[PDB]
């Protein structure tokens, strides 16, 4: 078997994408933040604090004829921007793009941070990380490509993100149509429950390649690219005015700028982002001070490869035996 959805971004920034996803019998469809960092899908539902929905679609269990409790089950997440859900688990059949899985634990929020609450147009996420970091206790729960993978195809997801655009989630299959050039694979440790894996380096603008090992996550969950402070202080210091702001809480640029674009190494091939990726706009709606799409993982303790490099590139999530990430050009 195999799925494909599509994905778009939530707003003009490219925040976060959306990918629709049918819950139940009948089908619920709920868009869902797709995330490669994360192992827990949950739902805004009928159980969510009143308060703490604002325009989402819910979940509702009582109307879908194949929703079981799974008795005794709770989950609790903490994310790396600070934000939270809580609540319990139901299992029933969920489908992506055509790809149904029967019995998939479908994690009902009671309780949501602020900051879900305040983005009406995400109604859950979808984790894709390894399901070791899965938060269902007492007994933890498979992701939906861990259920999936014996079905699919080939044992591989695949993320294209557009810039400002939708993109695509497939499941199951290369699109050989989707990029340019060759897939370069490299290798991935899943010691702390990620799709982590190591860069050989970075250049700014037209500069020289710098070899240097990276490590860091593939994580469709984050915006930004978040690198070592030495990679990301030699990016700012080309663009004129550029400087870290404690008060606005990272790297900010004049509005003016031309940004010069960043390359990151993928074993011995190259993946650039364009400049204008790196632009996340005003601080504040009207200012002249412009937040920068590349920022510091120092106090974070990983480097996280977020939407601003994966979107520059199409990105093998390989789930075999021995999984790996690939990178192509686009
Ligand atoms: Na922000």
């Amino acid at each position: 078997s195999t799925g494909s959805a599509t994905t778009t971004p939530i707003d003009s920034l490219d925040d976060a994408y959306i990918t629709p996803v049918q819950i139940g019998t009948p089908a619920q469809t709920l868009n869902l933040d797709f995330d490669t960092g994360s192992s827990d899908l949950w739902v805004f539902s009928s159980e969510t604090t009143a308060s703490e929905v604002d325009g989402q679609t819910i979940y509702t269990p009582s109307k879908s004829t194949t929703a079981k409790l799974l008795s005794g089950a709770t989950w609790s997440i903490s994310y790396g921007d600070g934000s939270s859900s809580s609540g319990d688990v139901y299992t029933d059949t969920v489908s992506v793009g055509g790809l149904t899985v029967t019995g998939q634990a479908v994690e009902s929020a009671k309780k949501v941070s602020s900051s879900f609450t305040e983005d009406s147009t995400i109604d859950g996420l979808l984790g894709l990380a390894f399901s070791t970091l899965n938060t269902v206790s007492p007994t933890q729960q498979k992701t939906f490509f861990d259920n999936a993978k014996a079905s699919l195809d080939s044992p591989v997801f695949t993320a294209d993100l557009g810039y400002h655009a939708p993109g695509t989630y497939n499941f199951g299959f290369i699109d050989t149509t989707a990029y340019t050039g060759s897939i370069t694979y490299t290798a991935v440790s899943t010691k702390q429950g990620f799709w982590e894996w190591t860069s050989t380096g970075y250049a700014v603008g037209s500069g020289t390649f710098k070899s240097t090992s990276i490590d860091g996550i593939a994580d469709t969950g984050t915006t930004l690219l978040y690198l070592p402070a030495t990679v990301v202080s030699a990016y700012w210091a080309q663009v004129s005015g550029a400087k870290s702001s404690s008060s606005v809480g990272g790297y900010v640029f004049p509005c003016s700028a031309t940004l010069p674009s960043f390359t990151f190494g993928v074993g011995s091939a190259r993946i650039v982002i364009p400049g204008d990726y790196i632009d996340f706009g005003p601080i504040s709606t009207g200012s002249s001070s412009c937040f920068g799409g590349i920022q510091s993982s120092a106090g974070i303790g990983i480097n996280i490869f977020g939407d601003v490099a994966l979107k520059a590139a199409f990105v093998v999530f390989n789930g075999a035996t021995t999984p790996t990430l690939g990178f192509a050009s686009k």
